[PDB]
Order: structure tokens, then C-alpha cells, then sequence
């Protein structure tokens, strides 16, 4: 039982050590569309890159490169798109993406600036009457409300293909108080978060797969996938405690390098999953 293993590592103080065994187990896998001269300023990061095997591909003939990976969970049943914040280049990119996989929600783990820096390009309207329109790829997003809470904000926004006026609803999920240094001191507030993503359905298998990002898409959104997937485990197999975090975090990382970018966010992993199981048993 990871409750016990997770006692084993604290007295210990092993955690930079398992980190690094996993960082040494990790896939290797190439990704040789993210580093073609032509897409260098289409990746936030030079050292953050998809393997060409998972990448999401854009449906316009040009170029149909985003720096964004599919992560198939297949025993939990669970799909995610993990993707870097957008710069101000990509927002296009990035809402083209969410309307080709007909994705029903984003989920958001960064401010716009942390630490005195940009960590993401501001990518959704500020206000009702003042829309988006992104030209290069034909699409009007409007500001439908706002539900700002203590620590995170839920915003309704209607995306529009103006080649087709079609139009749907997105659930943008924004975690706010993801502190700028470590990791949250505790993972209430965290799980409070997760557990109203499920229940908007935007996790649900009628709809195409989530959208995550933080800055890298690899850190916090390593923490929020891992999360989901082994409390949905641990409600799925007929011994919950047969659900090995290190295993699972290995098998997301066949899909997406660095997930999980530090010990303290694999300890708050672990947390999260351990109190999570309280209120799944
Ligand atoms: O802050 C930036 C702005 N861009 C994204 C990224 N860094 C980058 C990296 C290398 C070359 C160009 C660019 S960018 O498109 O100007």
C-alpha cells in the first residue's frame, strides 16, 4: 500500500532518489517534427518537445505542428491532451486543436505571469463584449460568465468556426493559487478543483479528450493527470491497492517526456492520490 511506501520514502528522505530511478526507467522516443527549423518558434521550450509518435496534429495543410501530446490511458479509459501554455504566436494553433478533437473543457494550472515573467500568452477574453478573433485559423471565442472562487476561477466560452457557424461551449478550468515556488502545502484545494472538472463531464468519454497546460505542459499537468487516472484505478479494480503511482507515472511518460518535473511534485502526487482515496472508499 503507497500510504506506507509513502511513509518508507518521508522517514527515509528518499524522495530525489525514486525521482531519479524514474527519471532513468523514463521512454525515449524521437521527436524529430518538433525540432524542424521551421516550428522553432512554435515550442516555448527547446528542451520540451512531443514524441512524434503521440504528437496532435493541426488538420491545415501547411503546417500541422503544435507542441501538444495524446496521453491514452487505456485500462482507466481516460484521454488527455497535455500541450505548453500558448504563445502569442500559437493561441490560433491552440484553439484550432480544441476544435478538431472536440474537446469539451481546458484545464489551466498557471497564471499568465509568475516569478515577474510571461508563462502563457492570454488566450481567452477578459470580457463579455469584447471577443477574440483569431484570423489565422477562423475562429471567434466570446465570454459567455465568470465564476471566480477563492482558488480557482470557471469560465463558459463559446467557440465559433466562422467557416461554418458552428458553434460550442468550452468549460475553461483555471487553477489560480498553484504557489510560484513548490507545491501546494496541502491537496485539498487541489482535489476540490479535480473533482469539478469530472463533474462538468469535460473528463467523459462522450467528448474529446481534456485539454491540460501549465507553461511546459509537463509539470503541474503531470500532477493533475497522474491524479485523475489513479483514483479512477483505484475505483476500477477489485484491489485498490494494486495501483503502483511509479508504474502508472512510467506508462504517462511513454506518451510525454518530463511529466512530473521535480520530487516535491511526485510527493505531492502521492498525497493527492492517498487523500483522494479517503473520498473514493
Ligand atoms: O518567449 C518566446 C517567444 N517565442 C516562443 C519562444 N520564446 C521562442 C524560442 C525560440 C525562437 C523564437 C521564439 S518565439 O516564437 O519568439
Amino acid at each position: 500500500e503507497m500510504e506506507k511506501e509513502f511513509e518508507q520514502i518521508d522517514k527515509s528522505g528518499s524522495w530525489a532518489a525514486i525521482y531519479q530511478d524514474i527519471r532513468h526507467e523514463a521512454s525515449d522516443f524521437p521527436s524529430r517534427v518538433a525540432k524542424l527549423p521551421k516550428n522553432k518558434n512554435r515550442n516555448r521550450y527547446r528542451d520540451v518537445s512531443p514524441f512524434d509518435h503521440s504528437r496532435i496534429k493541426l488538420h491545415q495543410e501547411d503546417n500541422d505542428y503544435i507542441n501538444a501530446s495524446l496521453i491514452k490511458m487505456e485500462e482507466a479509459q481516460r484521454s488527455y491532451i497535455l500541450t505548453q501554455g500558448p504563445l502569442p504566436n500559437t493561441v490560433g494553433h491552440f484553439w484550432e486543436m480544441v476544435w478538431e478533437q472536440k474537446s469539451r473543457g481546458v484545464v489551466m494550472l498557471n497564471r499568465v505571469m509568475e516569478k515577474g515573467s510571461l508563462k502563457c500568452a492570454q488566450y481567452w477574453p477578459q470580457k463579455e463584449e469584447k471577443e477574440m478573433i483569431f484570423e489565422d485559423t477562423n475562429l471567434k471565442l466570446t465570454l459567455i460568465s465568470e465564476d471566480i472562487k477563492s482558488y480557482y476561477t470557471v469560465r463558459q466560452l463559446e467557440l465559433e468556426n466562422l467557416t461554418t457557424q458552428e458553434t460550442r461551449e468550452i468549460l475553461h478550468f483555471h487553477y489560480t493559487t498553484w504557489p510560484d515556488f513548490g507545491v501546494p502545502e496541502s491537496p485539498a484545494s487541489f482535489l476540490n478543483f479535480l473533482f469539478k472538472v469530472r463533474e462538468s463531464g469535460s473528463l467523459s468519454p462522450e467528448h474529446g479528450p481534456v485539454v491540460v497546460h501549465c507553461s511546459a505542459g509537463i509539470g503541474r499537468s503531470g500532477t493533475f493527470c497522474l491524479a485523475d487516472t489513479c483514483l479512477l484505478l483505484m475505483d476500477k479494480r477489485k484491489d485498490p491497492s494494486s495501483v503502483d503511482i511509479k508504474k502508472v507515472l512510467l506508462e504517462m511518460r511513454k506518451f510525454r517526456m518530463g511529466l512530473i518535473q521535480t520530487a516535491d511534485q511526485l510527493r505531492f502526487s502521492y498525497l493527492a492520490v492517498i487523500e483522494g482515496a479517503k473520498f473514493i472508499m
